[PDB]
């Protein structure tokens, strides 16, 4: 009989020093631990709760202060607990050492104490030790009280051969010569930290250094054959820790800050105190072959890990239901960042997609709010979703606009010198947010109506001569009363001036002082709503964009885009007139609106290629290529021009070689050609690649080719672009060895999976080789990605959320019923399972709608 029946711990019994000692063998793939932790008991007890998982607990000792008790062991696997029995019961008031020894083996999976392999130029292969913690995977290491509130200090030592490099959250205070034949590094001990941030690292890791101007010891690891990747990560590094020193006024607590490039990673990158660890793809970056795109990706990933170095490890959340309160503010810190110190990237272009992407899962009714309750490891996986990161960004985004910046800043510079090395419920916010709003502005009940439900608004406004009357409904794909506190902002056609309205009542009406040709409401997209506009309002819009575009901003064209095309999910619009307003980018050249287009048009074909619709899905992709026919054939072939010129050529090059543009398909084959008979030794244009590679994969010879180039490559660019024109293909084995292989984690590692996955349920004839595999391996890749990750969202949506038919909505909802207590009450499930319902809805209305159109519209030159 066990003592403890709940999954959260007791809170009775408080940690306070946890002295770890990990003695992890390599070659045996083993390690055993011992684990001191200092407690204090506030209640009398007999007992003590404490997390473990998939270890093996050999001898327990409880010493008092002199005298030392055995403690008698029980286990509970399925609430990942062990309860430690104490013949004398506890004194309240006085610090105890609870000391466990314990043995495992490093976990074969993406999360706890894991191992990780990579390839010399050699071919041979080597072994590496990493970790993953968050959420609840240190029990897997040592046993603790793992959970976020019970903060405690480390003082953690590391045994390894001297062969090896140990590297941990503190920097290396000395190494011994314990026993004979291996080393033990003591490691300084740590701050008021939660459990998830610690990490260590047992590898032969080369590394590269530098100062920052506070004194903090930067340094970027990697594996020897790749530390020549690190520079710009290093460079962007001491950058934007010196940012976020001088933004927050809050110095950087430890000595040293650590950037590792681990070659089996899940995540992108992972928080880590004083050791972040990232993707290989997601931090190195070759001057030579890496994108752009990556070299944007990489910039915004050090901010965000550095951004957690504040939001997060310095003040940490008090429970996962407001995981928000560390991702969103993160994700958001970004952008606040990134603008500031690599002004050449100008994030501000493409920020919003995030708020797009986050309104097309947000606007379901399986949507939760900001914040909600969660309890089990699988629920707090599923926390980290579009909505923690892109929702919570973008409603910070509207709050600190609404806000003076000055004002925001001045509230999170309180927030977290009050809260520093502690937890923070969701209303420590609002109350530091209230502490500097005095001019009336009560940030708590807008931030309220904000976090506490789900969904976002509709605002509709209706224009009689000088007055303008608004009204905010919950915009739901297909009646509940929600009210929102929206903080409105529109322009006019008489003034490029911003005037705001705080819209706080069901229905509003304001006065113009002159009658208006037409009024845009939520400009540049900093406001968490979408506004649609009654009588002739969109065909004012659209005669605005059809004739001269440039009178609104670049976010204003994709959100009229993005709003339209939402409408036409639910009424509000047709899709005749959405689609005669994406007419106007005929002559559009702005890289946010183009690819908003290119979102909000792609999922109609690729709904259609899942059917038996040819004639019309071929007019579509017709119509689609000749919209941006003149851009195309304007974009050169070149890694010309700034960041944002160059991913959308990219993508543009990308577009018409894959819908068989002949001028492209015909250049493309030319370089592939080049290239192949060069032996890969001609160096390609970087934004070309992608185009180039997709073109040459679709013939046996090239595909074969690109693959024996695959193995070799050092460039995670080059390897992901080779991926794309892989997963290209029409050769079904082909599709099936990549799907094999990824799987197995050989010939392609396991942690790009997903994204081949994805890619292939893309792939109008691999559709089906996606869902079956998914379906009949399901239980191993619930094993390597543990259930509820985004991993297994992703893949579960990629493989099923462009099904359009009532059979495939069955096949969804009997398969996922039928696996029971092993993923049927995932979220991403519920999700799936209402855009199948929404795509059969949208097809069935628009479909035959979209044929007439296609039709009309080709009967117009
Ligand atoms: C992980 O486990 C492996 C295997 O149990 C350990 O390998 C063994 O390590 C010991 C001590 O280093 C080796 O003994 C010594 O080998 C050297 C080799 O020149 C010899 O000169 C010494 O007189 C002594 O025999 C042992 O040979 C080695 N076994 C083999 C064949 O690899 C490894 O050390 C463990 N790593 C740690 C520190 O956890
Ligand atoms: C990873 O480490 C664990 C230990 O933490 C290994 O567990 C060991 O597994 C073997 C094989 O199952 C166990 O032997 C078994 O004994 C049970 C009855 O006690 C018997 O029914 C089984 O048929 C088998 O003979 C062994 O007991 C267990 N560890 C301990 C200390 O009991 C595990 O094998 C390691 N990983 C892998 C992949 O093996
Ligand atoms: C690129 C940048 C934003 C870094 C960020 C890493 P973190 O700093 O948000 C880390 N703390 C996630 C922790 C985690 C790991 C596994 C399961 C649950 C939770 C990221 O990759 N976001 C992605 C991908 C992602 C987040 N959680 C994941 C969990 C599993 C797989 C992928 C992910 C996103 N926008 O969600
Ligand atoms: C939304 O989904 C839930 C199931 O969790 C269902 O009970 C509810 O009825 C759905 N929406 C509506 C229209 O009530
Ligand atoms: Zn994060």
């Amino acid at each position: 009989p066990f003592p403890w029946n709940k999954i959260r711990l007791p809170e009775y019994v408080i940690p306070v020093h946890y002295d770890l000692l990990i003695h992890a063998n390599l070659t045996t793939l083993t390690f055993w631990g011992t684990t001191k932790v200092e407690i204090t008991a506030s209640q009398p007890t007999s007992t003590i709760i404490l997390h473990s998982h998939h270890l093996q607990i050999s001898r327990a000792t409880l010493r008092k202060g002199l005298s030392e008790e055995p403690l008698q062991v029980l286990e509970h696997p399925r609430q990942e607990q062990i309860a430690l029995l104490a013949p004398e019961p506890l004194l309240v008031g006085l610090p105890y050492t609870v000391v466990i020894h314990y043995a495992g083996n490093l976990s074969e999976t993406f999360h706890g104490f894991y191992k990780s392999t990579y390839r010399t130029k050699e071919g041979e292969l080597r072994i590496l030790a990493s970790t993953q913690f968050e959420p609840t995977a240190a029990r897997m290491a040592f046993p603790c009280f793992d959970e976020p509130a019970f903060k405690a200090s480390f003082s953690i030592k590391i045994r390894r051969e001297p062969r090896h490099l140990a590297i941990s959250n503190m920097p290396l205070v000395k190494s011994v010569t314990v026993a004979e034949g291996l080393i033990e590094d003591h490691f300084d001990v740590t701050v008021k930290m939660s459990t998830y941030l610690v990490a260590f690292i047992i590898s032969d890791f080369e590394s590269v250094s530098k100062i920052t101007k506070s004194g903090v010891k930067v340094s970027v690891y990697a594996v020897p054959d790749k530390i020549n990747q690190a520079d710009y990560a290093l460079d962007a590094a001491v950058t934007l820790l010196e940012f976020y020193e001088d933004y927050f006024s809050i110095p950087y607590p430890l000595p040293k800050q650590d950037l590792a490039a681990i070659p089996d990673f899940q995540s992108g990158a992972m928080e880590n105190w004083g050791l972040t660890t990232y993707r290989e793809s997601a931090l190195l970056f070759d001057a030579e072959k890496s994108s752009a795109s990556s070299k944007l990706g990489i910039t915004m990933t050090v901010a965000h890990e550095l951004a957690h170095q504040w939001f997060g490890n310095l003040v940490t959340m008090e429970w996962w239901n407001d995981l928000w309160l560390n991702e969103g503010f993160a994700k958001f810190m970004e952008f606040v960042s990134v603008s500031v110190t690599h002004p050449e990237l100008k994030v501000g272009d493409y920020f919003f997609g995030k708020c797009f992407d986050a309104m097309e899962v947000d606007a379901l009714n399986s949507s939760h709010p900001v914040s909600t309750p969660v309890e089990n490891p699988a629920q707090i996986r599923e926390m980290f979703d579009d909505v923690s990161y892109d929702k919570g960004a973008c409603i910070l985004n509207m709050l600190r606009e609404y806000l003076s910046a000055d004002a925001f800043k001045s509230g999170i510079v309180q927030y977290l010198q009050k809260h520093s090395y502690k937890n923070t419920k969701n209303e420590d916010l609002w109350d530091s947010m209230a502490s500097i709003g005095g001019g009336g502005v009560d940030v708590k009940t807008m931030m309220n109506t904000w976090t506490l439900q789900k969904g976002f608004p509709l605002i509709t406004i209706t224009v009689r001569g000088r007055n303008v009357h608004m009204k905010q409904e919950h915009y739901m794909k297909g009646d509940t009363g929600y009210l929102w506190h929206v903080p409105l902002t529109f322009i006019t056609s008489k003034s490029d001036m911003v005037h705001r309205f705080l819209l706080k009542t069901k229905t509003d009406v304001l006065i113009l002082p002159e009658e208006v040709e037409w009024i845009k409401f939520n400009v540049g997209m900093n406001g968490y709503y979408i506004v649609h506009y009654e009588d002739d309002g969109w065909d004012s819009l659209t005669g605005l964009l059809k004739g001269t575009h440039t009178a609104v901003s670049s976010n204003d064209r994709a959100s009229l885009i993005n709003n339209a095309f939402q409408l036409v999910s639910i009424g509000k619009l047709s899709i005749e007139k959405a689609l005669d307003l994406s007419l106007y980018l005929k002559h559009e050249t702005e890289i946010m609106p183009v690819f908003q287009g290119l979102n909000e048009l792609i999922p109609m074909y690729k709904l259609m290629e899942k059917r038996d619709m040819n004639e019309v899905e071929t007019q579509f992709k017709a119509f689609l290529i000749r919209l941006l026919r003149d851009l195309i054939d304007k974009q050169t072939w070149t890694d010309e021009g700034s960041v944002s010129e160059r991913m959308l050529r990219s993508q543009l090059l990308l577009l018409a070689c894959v819908h068989n543009y002949q001028p492209c398909v015909q250049r493309a084959e030319g370089y592939f050609r080049k290239w192949k008979e060069s032996n890969g030794n001609l160096s390609l244009p970087v934004d070309v690649t992608l185009a180039v590679f997709a073109v040459g994969a679709q013939s046996t010879e090239g595909w074969d080719f690109l693959y024996s180039k695959y193995q070799f490559s050092l460039s995670s660019t080059e390897k992901s672009q080779i991926e794309f024109a892989l997963c290209r293909t029409q050769n079904k084995e082909k599709l099936q060895w990549l799907l094999d292989e990824s799987f197995k984690g050989d010939k392609i590692k396991t942690q790009e999976f997903p994204q081949i996955l994805t890619l292939i349920g893309r792939n109008p004839v691999g559709y089906p080789l996606a869902w079956q595999f998914l379906r009949k391996n399901w239980n191993k890749l619930v094993q390597k990605f543990e259930l509820g990750s985004s991993s297994i969202a992703h893949m579960v949506m990629g493989t099923t959320n462009q099904f359009s038919t009532r059979t495939r909505l069955e096949e969804v909802k009997g398969f996922f019923s039928s696996l029971k207590e092993n993923g049927s009450q995932l979220r991403c499930v519920q999700q799936t399972i209402e855009t199948i319902e929404e795509n059969i809805g949208w097809m069935d209305k628009n479909f035959d709608k979209i044929r007439v159109w296609l039709q009309s519209e080709k009967l117009e030159r």
